[PDB]
Protein backbone atom coordinates (compact mmCIF):
# COMPACT_ATOMS: atom_id res chain seq x y z
CA UNK A 1 0.00 0.00 0.00
CA UNK A 2 1.35 3.94 -0.69
CA UNK A 3 2.18 5.31 2.70
CA UNK A 4 1.43 8.92 3.18
CA UNK A 5 2.11 11.20 6.30
CA UNK A 6 -0.80 13.39 6.82
CA UNK A 7 -0.26 16.80 9.51
CA UNK A 8 -3.28 18.24 10.48
CA UNK A 9 -2.96 21.95 11.90
CA UNK A 10 -5.33 25.03 13.43
CA UNK A 11 -6.36 27.50 15.81
CA UNK A 12 -6.61 25.70 19.01
CA UNK A 13 -10.30 23.97 19.76
CA UNK A 14 -11.05 23.75 15.91
CA UNK A 15 -11.83 20.65 16.06
CA UNK A 16 -8.42 18.70 14.79
CA UNK A 17 -8.32 16.42 17.01
CA UNK A 18 -11.78 15.18 16.99
CA UNK A 19 -11.68 15.12 13.27
CA UNK A 20 -8.51 12.65 12.91
CA UNK A 21 -10.70 10.56 15.51
CA UNK A 22 -14.12 10.79 13.62
CA UNK A 23 -12.60 8.91 10.24
CA UNK A 24 -9.79 6.62 12.05
CA UNK A 25 -12.28 5.30 14.33
CA UNK A 26 -15.47 6.22 13.74
CA UNK A 27 -16.70 7.71 17.22
CA UNK A 28 -16.72 11.35 18.50
CA UNK A 29 -14.51 11.38 21.15
CA UNK A 30 -15.93 10.89 24.75
CA UNK A 31 -12.14 11.36 26.82
CA UNK A 32 -9.98 14.72 26.30
CA UNK A 33 -6.48 14.02 24.68
CA UNK A 34 -5.16 17.41 23.41
CA UNK A 35 -3.32 15.74 20.36
CA UNK A 36 -3.77 12.02 19.42
CA UNK A 37 -0.72 10.09 21.19
CA UNK A 38 -1.38 6.83 20.26
CA UNK A 39 -0.48 5.34 16.74
CA UNK A 40 -3.17 6.86 14.17
CA UNK A 41 -2.92 5.35 10.36
CA UNK A 42 -5.80 4.96 8.57
CA UNK A 43 -6.53 2.74 5.34
CA UNK A 44 -8.03 4.58 2.53
CA UNK A 45 -8.96 3.29 -1.11
CA UNK A 46 -9.07 6.00 -3.94
CA UNK A 47 -9.31 4.94 -7.45
CA UNK A 48 -8.59 1.42 -6.76
CA UNK A 49 -5.19 2.36 -5.20
CA UNK A 50 -4.68 1.46 -1.52
CA UNK A 51 -2.88 4.51 0.82
CA UNK A 52 -1.70 4.21 4.15
CA UNK A 53 -2.25 7.64 6.39
CA UNK A 54 -0.29 8.29 8.72
CA UNK A 55 -2.29 10.68 11.21
CA UNK A 56 -0.11 13.83 12.74
CA UNK A 57 -2.20 15.87 14.88
CA UNK A 58 -0.65 19.18 16.54
CA UNK A 59 -2.07 21.56 19.06
CA UNK A 60 -3.32 24.97 17.86
CA UNK A 61 -1.94 26.67 20.55
CA UNK A 62 0.58 29.43 20.86
CA UNK A 63 2.15 27.38 23.77
CA UNK A 64 2.66 24.46 21.43
CA UNK A 65 4.54 26.93 18.64
CA UNK A 66 8.07 26.17 19.60
CA UNK A 67 7.51 22.16 18.98
CA UNK A 68 4.85 22.10 16.44
CA UNK A 69 7.69 21.95 13.39
CA UNK A 70 9.05 18.62 14.76
CA UNK A 71 6.06 16.99 13.07
CA UNK A 72 6.35 18.84 9.70
CA UNK A 73 9.66 16.74 8.11
CA UNK A 74 8.36 14.52 5.49
CA UNK A 75 4.59 15.48 5.32
CA UNK A 76 2.99 14.63 2.13
CA UNK A 77 -0.48 16.16 2.46
CA UNK A 78 -1.59 19.38 5.57
CA UNK A 79 -5.07 19.72 6.59
CA UNK A 80 -4.72 23.19 7.64
CA UNK A 81 -8.64 23.53 9.62
CA UNK A 82 -10.45 26.49 10.74
CA UNK A 83 -13.93 26.43 12.17
CA UNK A 84 -17.16 27.96 10.99
CA UNK A 85 -18.37 29.21 14.14
CA UNK A 86 -15.19 31.04 14.37
CA UNK A 87 -14.67 33.70 11.75
CA UNK A 88 -11.10 34.61 14.03
CA UNK A 89 -9.96 30.75 13.05
CA UNK A 90 -9.85 32.00 9.47
CA UNK A 91 -8.45 35.00 9.80
CA UNK A 92 -5.56 32.87 11.63
CA UNK A 93 -5.34 31.24 8.14
CA UNK A 94 -3.59 33.92 6.05
CA UNK A 95 -1.98 35.13 8.98
CA UNK A 96 -0.73 32.21 11.44
CA UNK A 97 -0.99 28.96 9.60
CA UNK A 98 0.04 29.36 5.98
CA UNK A 99 3.12 31.33 6.72
CA UNK A 100 4.25 28.44 9.52
CA UNK A 101 3.28 25.85 7.23
CA UNK A 102 4.84 26.84 3.86
CA UNK A 103 7.98 27.65 5.92
CA UNK A 104 8.38 24.21 6.94
CA UNK A 105 6.71 22.71 4.53
CA UNK A 106 7.37 24.86 0.84
CA UNK A 107 5.77 22.61 -1.70
CA UNK A 108 3.31 20.20 -0.18
CA UNK A 109 -0.50 20.47 -0.76
CA UNK A 110 -2.92 21.87 1.37
CA UNK A 111 -6.22 20.49 1.97
CA UNK A 112 -8.15 23.71 3.79
CA UNK A 113 -11.10 22.85 5.79
CA UNK A 114 -13.48 23.93 7.79
CA UNK A 115 -15.24 22.50 10.72
CA UNK A 116 -17.97 22.13 12.63
CA UNK A 117 -20.07 22.70 9.96
CA UNK A 118 -23.11 21.84 12.12
CA UNK A 119 -22.79 24.52 13.54
CA UNK A 120 -23.37 26.75 11.00
CA UNK A 121 -26.87 27.21 11.70
CA UNK A 122 -26.74 26.59 15.82
CA UNK A 123 -28.79 29.21 17.82
CA UNK A 124 -26.44 29.53 20.78
CA UNK A 125 -23.29 29.72 18.17
CA UNK A 126 -25.34 32.36 16.01
CA UNK A 127 -26.24 34.69 19.29
CA UNK A 128 -22.88 33.97 20.52
CA UNK A 129 -21.03 35.52 17.42
CA UNK A 130 -24.19 37.89 16.65
CA UNK A 131 -22.32 39.93 20.21
CA UNK A 132 -19.25 40.18 18.53
CA UNK A 133 -20.97 41.30 15.31
CA UNK A 134 -20.07 38.36 13.53
CA UNK A 135 -22.06 35.50 12.03
CA UNK A 136 -20.52 31.82 10.99
CA UNK A 137 -18.19 31.44 8.14
CA UNK A 138 -20.15 31.37 4.70
CA UNK A 139 -19.25 28.62 2.30
CA UNK A 140 -18.09 31.30 -0.41
CA UNK A 141 -15.65 33.24 2.35
CA UNK A 142 -13.79 29.21 2.77
CA UNK A 143 -13.77 28.95 -0.72
CA UNK A 144 -12.01 32.12 -1.55
CA UNK A 145 -9.64 32.05 1.33
CA UNK A 146 -8.27 28.69 -0.14
CA UNK A 147 -7.38 30.09 -3.83
CA UNK A 148 -5.86 33.01 -1.69
CA UNK A 149 -4.05 30.52 -0.14
CA UNK A 150 -3.00 28.22 -3.02
CA UNK A 151 -4.89 25.00 -1.19
CA UNK A 152 -5.32 22.29 -3.51
CA UNK A 153 -9.32 22.53 -2.95
CA UNK A 154 -11.71 23.33 0.34
CA UNK A 155 -13.62 21.08 2.15
CA UNK A 156 -16.37 21.80 4.90
CA UNK A 157 -17.26 18.69 6.99
CA UNK A 158 -18.98 18.37 10.68
CA UNK A 159 -16.57 15.58 13.12
CA UNK A 160 -20.04 15.88 15.25
CA UNK A 161 -22.58 14.61 12.39
CA UNK A 162 -19.58 13.08 10.46
CA UNK A 163 -21.06 14.75 7.16
CA UNK A 164 -17.98 15.04 4.75
CA UNK A 165 -15.30 13.96 6.97
CA UNK A 166 -14.88 11.15 4.68
CA UNK A 167 -14.84 13.57 1.87
CA UNK A 168 -11.79 15.74 3.52
CA UNK A 169 -9.46 12.60 3.68
CA UNK A 170 -10.55 11.09 -0.16
CA UNK A 171 -9.15 14.78 -1.27
CA UNK A 172 -6.21 15.20 1.01
CA UNK A 173 -4.90 11.80 -0.40
CA UNK A 174 -5.52 12.37 -3.81
CA UNK A 175 -3.40 15.51 -3.75
CA UNK A 176 -0.61 13.51 -1.59
CA UNK A 177 -0.61 11.20 -4.59
CA UNK A 178 0.29 14.23 -7.32
N1 LIG B 1 -20.41 21.01 17.23
C1 LIG B 1 -19.21 20.46 17.00
N2 LIG B 1 -18.30 20.44 17.97
C2 LIG B 1 -17.16 19.85 17.57
C3 LIG B 1 -16.86 19.29 16.35
N3 LIG B 1 -15.57 18.78 16.34
C4 LIG B 1 -15.12 19.04 17.55
N4 LIG B 1 -16.03 19.68 18.34
C5 LIG B 1 -15.85 20.10 19.72
O1 LIG B 1 -14.95 21.18 19.73
C6 LIG B 1 -14.07 21.10 20.88
C7 LIG B 1 -12.64 21.06 20.42
O2 LIG B 1 -12.40 19.87 19.64
P1 LIG B 1 -10.92 19.28 19.52
O3 LIG B 1 -10.92 18.18 18.52
O4 LIG B 1 -10.40 18.98 20.88
O5 LIG B 1 -10.11 20.53 18.94
P2 LIG B 1 -8.57 20.72 18.56
O6 LIG B 1 -8.57 21.59 17.35
O7 LIG B 1 -8.00 19.34 18.45
N5 LIG B 1 -7.96 21.48 19.86
P3 LIG B 1 -6.40 21.63 20.27
O8 LIG B 1 -5.61 22.37 19.24
O9 LIG B 1 -6.30 22.35 21.56
O10 LIG B 1 -5.80 20.28 20.44
C8 LIG B 1 -14.56 19.89 21.69
O11 LIG B 1 -15.47 20.30 22.69
C9 LIG B 1 -15.25 19.03 20.62
O12 LIG B 1 -16.26 18.20 21.14
C10 LIG B 1 -17.84 19.31 15.33
O13 LIG B 1 -17.76 18.87 14.18
N6 LIG B 1 -19.00 19.93 15.76
MG1 LIG C 1 -6.46 18.59 19.71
Amino acid sequence: AIRKKLVIVGDGACGKTCLLIVFSKDQFPEVYVPTVFENCVADIEVDGKQVELALWDTAGQEDYDRLRPLSYPDTDVILMCFSIDSPDSLENIPEKWTPEVKHFCPNVPIILVGNKKDLRNDEHTRRELAKMKQEPVKPEEGRDMANRIGAFGYMECSAKTKDGVREVFEMATRAALQ
